[PDB]
Parts: C-alpha cells; structure tokens; sequence
C-alpha cells in the first residue's frame, strides 16, 4: 500500500507525461518493442512494422499508446482504488488480447526507462521507487483478476 506522498510523486511525473501523452506513448511502446520484440506480435494491426522509423510514423501505434497511457493514468489517479477500472482491462487483456503478466512487467520497465530519461526533474530515485510501487500494485491486482477470469 502506497502512502499519499508516494502517490503524489507518481502523479507529479504523470503531470509531465500529460503535456504530450501521444509522444510519451510512442517512446514507451517503441522501447517495449525494441527491448522485447515478442510483444509486438500481440498487435495484429501493426505487428508487421519492421523499424523504429516505421513505428514512429504509425498513427495506429500512436493511438494505442494514447489509449493505454490514458487508461493507466486513470488507474494511477485512483491511488489504489482501481477495482472498477481493472475489470474491463483485465477481461480484454486476459481473454481477447492474451497479454501475459510478464508482458505487463516489460511495459512497466519501458515506462520507467522513458520517464527516467525524459523527466530527471520529476523522476529522481524516490519518485522512481514510488512509480515502481504503483506499477507493482497494478500488476499484482490485475494478476489476481486474471486468475478470477480463468487466465493464469
Ligand atoms: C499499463 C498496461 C496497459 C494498459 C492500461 C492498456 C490499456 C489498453 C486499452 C484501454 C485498450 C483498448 C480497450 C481494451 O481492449 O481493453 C488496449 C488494447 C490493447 N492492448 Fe493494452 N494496455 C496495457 C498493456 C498492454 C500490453 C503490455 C500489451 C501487449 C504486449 C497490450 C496489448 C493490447 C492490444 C493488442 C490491444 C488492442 C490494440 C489494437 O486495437 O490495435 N496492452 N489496451
């Protein structure tokens, strides 16, 4: 369970993401696909993209990044009281998209890496620790919902 101070460190870096969620989403998903290329295979609409240049030019990828980061932002703003938000997300990601928890870990790693590079003013060590806590909580709770839904 995060403290309010930890939540505020999370939200204060998220405020910078929200200056340009589209550009942050491109950096984050491109980092994910470069570090873990198997994750790109889950996106039937753009799994054919071959290079970072093609990824940066893809409007479909840009929209996926906006949608995902905005949904994550809504979860973070609930400061752990995210039961309602996790229901539809767990159901689609477990049952339709088939996204292992390990891939959510990979995405969390990409988020941390991009925030560390882009936001040293709001992503020092304590802030990064708070974001890790928040993402670990998200993954813990969504893993429990995956299990309820029949996806180990
Ligand atoms: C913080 C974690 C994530 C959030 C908040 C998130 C959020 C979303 C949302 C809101 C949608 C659209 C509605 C839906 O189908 O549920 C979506 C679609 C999708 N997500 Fe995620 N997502 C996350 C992680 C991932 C990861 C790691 C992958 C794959 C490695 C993934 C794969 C997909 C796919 C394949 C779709 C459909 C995309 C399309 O229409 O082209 N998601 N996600």
């Amino acid at each position: 369970v995060l403290s309010e101070g930890e939540w505020q460190l999370v939200l204060h870096v998220w405020a910078k993401v929200e200056a340009d969620v589209a550009g942050h989403g491109q950096d984050i998903f491109i980092r994910l696909f470069k570090s873990h290329p198997e994750t790109l295979e889950k996106f039937d609409r753009f799994k054919h993209l071959k290079t970072e240049a093609e990824m940066k030019a893809s409007e479909d990828l840009k929209k996926v990044g906006v949608t995902a980061l905005t949904a994550l932002g809504a979860i973070l703003k609930k400061k752990g009281h995210h039961e309602a938000e996790l229901k539809p997300l767990a159901q689609s990601h477990a049952t339709k998209h088939k996204i292992p928890i390990k891939y959510l870990e990979f995405l969390s790693e990409a988020i941390i890496h991009v925030l560390h590079s882009r936001h040293p003013g709001d992503f020092g060590a304590d802030a990064q620790g708070a974001m890790n806590k928040a993402l670990e909580l998200f993954r813990k709770d969504i893993a429990a919902k995956y299990k309820e839904l029949g996806y180990q």
